[PDB]
């Protein structure tokens, strides 16, 4: 059938909702996402980091932390705010179609940049330019990568948390033998389990088989392959820790990857482990234990499989356990992009197929699983950035506690944004950059229409323009180059933004819904006032401009276009309009510009 089929009859044959997606570049999104958990634009300079956004959104134990992060002020670490500005929009949409554009910069701009695994970094600076979709091992190496700086990063943050670590830390002894009776070891803690030399699978014959042998392994394995300075070592590798997350990485030979396509079951739902060798022991049922120890049970959370088309192209889909407490149940949902479909367990367990190949798995504790999703919301937010003034660099009035927003609370917002890159398609034009934003007091009172921001956003990489005959962006958008403008980073102005619409005020302005999709936040549509829906006849959306001239007495004397100015004019222009229909004169009026700005060209200076 249609796009969203998970099954064909053929093992062979590729079912729709696992094939390329037509590129989207306004699209529409609802003959792909029935459920309410939403999907990522494609449109990504990552090949592959999607699918791993979506396996992580879906562990509670890690969403209720980076989106708990998302109380206090936490500018520094960018990849970990952006990951929660990222989980709690993709939370709040509740299906809507969501941009991971944000979180991309940040990794994009961090992975710039005496030290053994630098060469983890140059790996993505690499791929972060394209020629095929995804290279082999690559997925795997973002998963620890994205792992080990969210762990980096939640060291720095406020009261700090070694909250991640208790999860997914896996004490890793590696005792290396130089010489007989005489050994040296290290000890990491390790984001994740990397399954990835194998010798001789006698993890095969009887303990094929599933997945936990596979495991069992990589937790304790003696190697006898290395070089010193012509040793030869031999190294034996054992973890002490069964933690709450356990996030596995899968790279093996295709030999092997065809031979576990056949060994049904092998990846297993559910099952429970405890240490009582030094090495760990999991089996499927709880009497398969000697006991010895605390018992752990693990079920599966989700994973990331790799699809291989049958054109031969190649990318990432996301399985993903949901459990919903009013029922004893389990919601499995599949990811592709933006195609997100309901299916069953024994479709998402099952790898009969030659197209699918697991590439990270995730096993969650079983009674960390059923904790709930907390949105951001339950807890006490920090507000103190929507008063105070933080600039980084060398017309406006900020906010008292009297001017403290509520639910509904008037504002007009206006953005400008200049062009980093351009289309460059044969791939999908991708680059354009947040400047400046400016938002104003918009509820009646003595300080109404008078802005309270006026923050030009830095941005240190390459822009091909600056649109200023569109946005006014003086070219004093570096650092320390400051025209006059005073400068703020990204994630400060989109904290102040997020908290506008956290509270759930009401924004008014021009083509919201276009700025809203470049700010890369969600707002919903109690919370936006557009004057484009409104004064819009069909197609032909009239000019801003022309909208000051004919419908109150202002020449807007467009020269470089002001984000203030813009942003006062649609403030009160949707209170024109709201005056208009205090009374039936609304739609009387509404052909006034339209029949009469023909013979005008619907431009008049």
């Amino acid at each position: 059938s249609d796009i969203q089929t998970y099954t064909s009859i053929n093992k062979y044959e590729v079912p729709p909702a696992y094939s390329r997606l037509p590129l989207t570049s306004n699209f529409d999104f609802t003959p792909f996402n029935n459920t309410e958990y939403s999907g990522l634009d494609p449109d990504v300079d990552n090949h592959y980091t999607n699918a791993i956004i979506q396996l992580y959104r879906f562990i509670p134990e890690m969403f209720n932390f980076v989106v708990g992060c998302l109380k206090d002020e936490n500018f520094e670490t960018t990849l970990l705010t952006d990951l929660g500005y990222l989980f709690d929009m993709m939370e709040r949409s509740h299906g809507k179609i969501c941009s991971s554009s944000n979180f991309q910069a940040s990794l994009k701009s961090l992975t710039d940049k005496n030290g053994e695994p630098q060469e983890h970094l140059e790996e993505y600076l690499e791929s972060l330019c394209i020629s095929e979709s995804i290279k082999r091992n690559m997925p795997q190496k973002f998963n620890r990568f994205l792992l080990s700086q969210l762990i980096k990063e939640e060291a720095q943050t406020v009261n700090h948390n070694i909250t991640l670590n208790q999860c997914f830390g896996l004490e890793t002894e590696i005792r290396t033998e130089c010489s007989c009776d005489h050994y040296d070891t290290t000890v990491k803690l390790l984001p994740s389990l990397s399954i990835s030399g194998i010798n001789k699978t006698v993890i095969k014959q009887l303990n094929g088989q599933n997945i936990l042998p596979y495991i069992e392994y990589a937790m304790k394995n003696v190697t006898q392959k290395n070089s010193i300075c012509t040793e030869t070592i031999t190294q034996e590798c054992t973890v002490k820790n069964l933690p709450s997350v356990l996030s596995l990485e899968l790279s093996l030979l295709d030999t092997e990857f065809s031979n576990i396509r056949s060994s049904k079951n092998w990846l297993t739902s559910e099952f429970y482990g405890s240490i009582i060798k030094n090495k760990a022991v999991l089996r499927s049922t709880a009497s398969e234990l000697k006991g010895t120890s605390h018992i752990f049970k693990y079920e599966l959370n989700g994973y990331v499989a790799k699809i291989t088309d049958n054109n031969n192209e190649t990318r990432l889909v996301t399985y993903v356990k949901k459990y919903n407490p009013k029922e004893n149940c389990f919601k499995w949902l599949m990811f592709n992009d933006y195609l997100v479909v309901e299916i069953t367990e024994e479709e998402a367990l099952k790898m009969t197929y030659p197209w699918k190949t697991p590439e990270i798995i995730i096993y969650c504790d079983a009674e960390e699983l059923r904790k709930p999703f907390f949105s951001v919301d339950t807890y006490s937010i920090n507000y103190d950035i929507l008063f105070r003034d933080y600039f980084a660099n060398g017309e406006y009035k900020l906010l008292t506690h009297d001017e403290a927003p509520k639910s509904g609370t008037l504002v007009a917002i206006d953005a400008a944004f200049v062009s980093l890159q351009s289309e460059l398609c044969e791939i999908r034009p991708k680059r354009t950059a947040l400047a400046r934003i400016s938002i104003i007091r918009g509820e009646e009172g003595e300080l109404y229409g008078v802005p309270f921001v006026d923050d030009y956003v830095v941005n240190t990489n390459h822009i091909e323009d600056y649109l200023t005959r569109y946005s006014g962006i003086l070219p004093g958008d570096l650092d320390p180059e400051k025209s006059t403008k005073r400068l703020v980073r990204r994630n400060v102005v989109y904290r102040k933004v997020w908290l506008l619409m956290q509270l759930g005020c009401v924004f008014v302005g021009h083509g919201l819904n276009n700025d809203f999709k470049h700010i890369n936040i969600n707002v919903p549509r109690n919370q936006i006032r557009d004057t484009a829906i409104y004064f819009l006849q069909g197609k032909r959306y009239l000019s801003l401009r022309y909208l000051a001239y004919v419908l109150l007495g202002m020449n807007i004397q467009e020269g470089n276009h002001d984000s203030i100015e813009d942003a006062h004019t649609a403030l009160i222009l949707y209170k024109k309009y709201l005056h208009l229909k205090e009374k039936a004169i609304f739609e009387k009026v509404l052909n006034s510009v339209y029949e009469e700005g023909r013979a005008h060209n619907f431009k008049v200076p």
